[PDB]
C-alpha cells in the first residue's frame, strides 16, 4: 500500500509519498530523504479525530521518538493505523492458551485448584521445621533471592545475618537451602548455585552455612558437593568451594554438560527422527551420534550417586553445579524419586514438580520458549528429567503409580501453556502476572483421568530404587521424539 | 480468515478447524482440542506442492516441534502461508536504512570510506607506541575481550601474562588500557571495568598492571580513579579497587546515575516538553522536576575533573565507574575534548567518537534500540555526551571548528541508521555483520557538507579549556528535544 501527498509535520514540515511493507513504514520527501521506521521499534500509535486538513496520526519510537503525519483521507489512515496495531504487537504471556482457556469454573472451583498442593503440608509431611531445621522469612518479600521462593527452611543453628551473607556470595542469590530431608536417616539433600570464589574470595557466613548444615546431620559429619570438572564445562569464580577453607567437604563430578550441548543434542536427534528415507543402521548411528542417550546416561549417574550417598554412607549432600536450576534440579528431583515411595505417587509426582521446579525457580519460560526470548536460553532440560523417569518406569514396572501416558501428558501442557503453571522463569514473576487469578491449574485436571495414566501392574505401598547403567539398556524413547514430530 | 475440514497429521490425524488472527493461528479439533501457535514462536513454515489430498503446510516452532497441516484448498492455504510469513518475521538490522542505502558509489569509493579513519595513525599522533607504552596482540582474535577492539595499548613494562590476567579479574574483561596519552606531560588518560573484589579477592596481575601505569608516568608515581559512592549507586564486589592493596592510588566519586535514571529523567522532560496548554513557570518546574539539566552537569564535573587531574597536578588517571562503556566513555571522551585542540577539528571529533564510542564497544544497538532488545538496556548516553559537547560551544563560541548544526546531524544519523557506523554494541559484531562490505560510512559524508556545520567564528589554530558550573550557566537545549518530538 502506498499514500500520496502526506505531511510529516515539523515546526521547525515537507509533503512526501508514505510507503508500507511487513518490515517497516518508509516516508520518502519531495526532495529525497527517507525516514524508516521498523514496525518492531513502534511503541504506540494513535489516531486522533480528522482535521479539515487530514487525519492525524502519531507513531511513538521505542527511543523515545514521536513521529506526526497527516494522511489527506481518513480511508487511507484508518487501513495505515489497523495495519500498524498488527504489526507493532509484541511478544506477551496473555497471548497464551491458559488466559482464554475457561472450562465453566464458577471462580471458586479455580481457587481450590490452586490450594490442590500445599507445600507447607509437604514439608511438614518430612517433619520440617524440628529441632535440625526450621523456616526463614529471609524470602518473606523475596528480598534475598529473587528466583526462590517465599518460605526458606535453613538450620535452626544457622541465624538470619548467616543467610544475608552466603546468598551475596553464592550465584543469582541461590544459596545452600533445604531441597530435602531424610527423617529417618536424619540425611539432607540441599540445593544452590557454584559460590563466587574468584581469586581467593572467603565469605565466612557462607563456610559457617555449610558447616550448620553438616552439624544439623548428627550421623555424619562430612558432607557432599556435585559439580562438573575438568576445569567447570558448564568469571569471577571457578564456582569451587576451596576444601582448605571448607574443611568437612567432598567433591564429585557429574560429568553432565551445559544446556547448549542438550539443544544441539536433541536438534541431531529430532534431524534423525524426523527425517525419512533411511536405513536402521544408519538411523541408530546418527542417533548415538547425537550423543543424547549419553546425556540422559550421565544424567541417571548423578541421581544413583546422590541415593547412595544417603541410603549406604549416611551424609548430607549439596547439588549446585553452577546456577542451581538446570542440572541441579534433574539430580535433587531424580534422586529424592528415588529414596522416597510418596513421589513415586501421581500426587507426590505432582507436588515434586511443585517444589523442584514450580517454586524454586527453574526458568520454564526461557528454556521452552514462552515468549520470544533469547534462542541460545533453550534447551530440553525438563524433558531429559521426564525422559529419566521414563527408563524408570522401564526398570521398574510395578514400582510407579503411573506410567508412559502420565509423562507424555505432563510434557503436553508444558508445550500448550493451556494451564498457568509452568508460565514463567520463577515464583516471584507468577505472583506478578497474578496467575492464581488469571488463569487455572493443571495438577487437579490430571486429577481427573487418573485411570487413563494408573499403572495396574503397581504395588499397593517404602525401600530405595537401584537402577543399573552399562551403556546397553539405556534406549530410545520414539514416543517423545513422535511429540515434537508426529511421522 | 477461517478455513474448514482442515488435517493436523500424526501418525499415532483429526480434522477441524483453523483459525488465522494477528497474535495466533488456532485449530480447533473435531472434539474441542484447541492446538495455539502463536506467531513469534514459529522460526520456519514451508508449503509443499498441491496433493490429490491437499495442500501440505508444514510450521517449524521455536521449541523444535514440527506441525504438519493439510489445507483443502490451496488458495487458501496461499493466503495462510504469505500471511504467516509476514506475522514471523523477527527483528533484524539488514532491515535498516543503511543496507538499502546506496548513493551510486562504485564501490572502490565504499572501500576509502571506511579507510578515512585509521585508529593505527590516531595512536601514532599521539606518539604511542613509544618508550612507556606499546601495542598488544592480546586482542588480534578478541580473545582476552570481546567489547573491546583488536588493536589494543598497555605499558611497555607491563607484559602479555599481566594483561590475560586482569582481563580475568575486570569486569566484561574489560582491562586497564590506554584510552589516551599526553605526549608533552607524559601523563595517561586509561578506560577500564569495576573490578571483581568480591570480599577478599586479590589479583596480583591488576594490581601489578595499575602499578605499571603509574610507573609509566615518570612525573607522578600518584595514580586516580574515578567511581560512584555512596555505597555504589551504578553482586561479586562493591566494585573498588582496595586501597591497600592498591598502595599507589586515590579515589574520587563522580555523582553520576546510572542508564535507569537517564531514561527516566528523559522521560520526563520530553513529556513536560512534548505537552502544551503550560505556563512558562510550570514548563521549567516540570523541566528541572525531571533533573536532566543535574545530570548533564554532573557529567561535566566529571571531565572538568579529569582535565584538573591530567593539567594541574599532572597524574594518570583511570576511570571505570562500574562496566567502562557509558558514563566512562562520556567522561574519558568529554575530558579528552578539554584538553586536546585537534578533537575540536571537525575530522578530529569523528576520530574522537570512532575511538571511545565506535572501537572501544559501546553498546549503541542496546542504549538507541536498533533491533528489539531489552526496553531497560535503553539510555540517552550519547545524546547527554553531544549535550555536554553543545554546552562547551556555547561556552567558548570560538574553540571548536564546527557549530550546533554538527551535533545535531550526528545525533540525526545515529537515530536513523542510514550508515553502518554506530550498527551493534561492539566492533566485534560489526566485522562479524561485514558491515565495511555490506554498508556506507557517515563519516565521508558529513566530509562534503562541512561548509553548513563549520564555525565562522572559530579561531584558526592548542591550550585547556576551563568551563565553569554553578547550576545557573547550564539551561536547556531547545534543538535536542525538537528531534524526538517536533511541536
Amino acid at each position: 500500500i502506498r499514500t500520496t501527498k502526506v505531511e510529516q509535520v515539523k515546526l521547525l514540515s515537507l509533503t512526501g509519498t508514505l510507503y508500507l511493507t511487513a518490515t517497516h513504514l518508509l516516508f520518502i520527501d519531495s526532495h529525497q530523504k527517507e525516514t524508516w521506521i521498523l514496525h518492531h521499534h513502534i511503541a504506540s500509535v494513535e489516531k486522533l479525530a480528522l482535521t479539515t486538513s487530514g487525519c492525524p496520526l502519531v507513531i511513538q519510537c521505542k527511543n523515545f521518538r514521536t513521529v506526526h503525519f497527516i494522511v489527506p483521507r481518513e480511508r487511507d489512515c484508518h487501513d495505515i493505523y489497523n495495519s500498524l496495531l498488527q504489526l507493532s504487537k509484541q511478544a506477551k504471556y496473555e497471548d497464551l492458551y491458559a488466559f482464554s482457556y475457561n472450562p465453566k469454573q464458577n471462580d471458586s472451583e479455580r481457587l481450590q485448584g490452586w490450594q490442590l498442593i500445599d507445600l507447607a503440608e509437604e514439608y511438614k509431611r518430612m517433619g520440617v521445621p524440628n529441632s535440625h531445621w526450621q523456616l526463614s522469612d529471609a524470602n518473606r518479600d523475596y528480598k534475598i533471592c529473587e528466583t526462590y521462593p517465599r518460605e526458606l527452611y535453613v538450620p535452626r543453628i544457622a541465624s538470619k545475618p548467616i543467610i544475608v551473607g552466603s546468598s551475596k556470595f553464592r550465584s543469582k542469590g541461590r544459596f545452600p537451602v533445604l531441597s530435602y530431608y531424610h527423617q529417618d536417616k536424619e540425611a539432607a539433600i540441599c540445593r544452590c548455585s557454584q559460590p563466587l570464589s574468584g581469586f581467593s574470595a572467603r565469605c565466612l557466613e557462607d563456610e559457617h552455612l555449610l558447616q550448620a548444615i553438616s552439624k544439623a546431620n548428627p550421623v555424619n559429619r562430612y558432607m557432599y558437593v556435585m559439580d562438573t570438572r575438568p576445569k567447570l564445562n558448564a568469571a569471577a569464580g571457578k564456582g569451587y568451594e576451596n576444601e582448605d577453607n571448607y574443611s568437612n567437604i567432598r567433591f564429585q563430578f557429574v560429568g553432565i554438560e551445559n544446556i547448549h550441548v542438550m539443544r544441539s543434542s536433541l536438534q541431531k536427534l529430532l534431524e534423525v527422527n524426523g527425517t525419512k528415507g533411511l536405513s536402521v543402521n544408519d538411523f541408530y548411528s546418527g542417533l548415538e551420534s547425537s550423543g543424547w542417550l549419553r546425556h540422559i546416561k550421565a544424567v541417571m549417574d548423578a541421581a544413583v550417586f546422590l541415593a547412595k550417598a544417603i541410603t549406604v554412607e549416611n551424609a548430607s549432600v549439596l547439588v549446585h553445579c553452577s546456577d542451581g536450576w538446570d542440572r541441579t534440579s534433574q539430580v535433587c528431583s531424580l534422586g529424592s524419586l528415588l529414596l522416597d515411595s510418596y513421589y513415586r505417587t501421581i500426587k507426590g509426582f505432582m507436588v515434586l514438580i511443585e517444589k523442584d521446579w514450580i517454586s524454586f525457580g527453574h526458568k520454564f519460560s526461557e528454556r521452552c520458549g514462552q515468549l520470544d526470548g533469547d534462542p541460545k536460553e533453550v534447551s530440553p532440560v525438563f524433558t531429559q528429567f521426564l525422559e529419566c523417569v521414563w527408563h524408570l518406569t522401564e526398570q521398574f514396572p510395578q514400582a510407579f503409580e503411573f506410567s508412559e501416558a502420565f509423562l507424555l501428558q505432563i510434557h503436553e501442557h508444558i508445550h500448550s501453556c493451556q494451564f498457568g503453571n509452568f508460565l514463567g522463569n520463577c515464583q516471584k514473576e507468577r505472583e506478578e502476572l497474578k496467575l492464581k487469578e488469571k488463569t487455572y491449574s493443571l495438577w487437579p485436571f490430571l486429577l481427573e483421568d487418573q485411570k487413563k495414566y494408573l499403572n495396574p501392574l503397581y504395588s499397593s505401598e517404602f525401600t530405595v530404587l537401584e537402577p543399573n547403567t552399562v551403556s546397553f539398556n539405556f534406549k530410545f524413547w520414539r514416543n517423545m521424539y513422535h511429540q515434537f514430530d508426529r511421522t
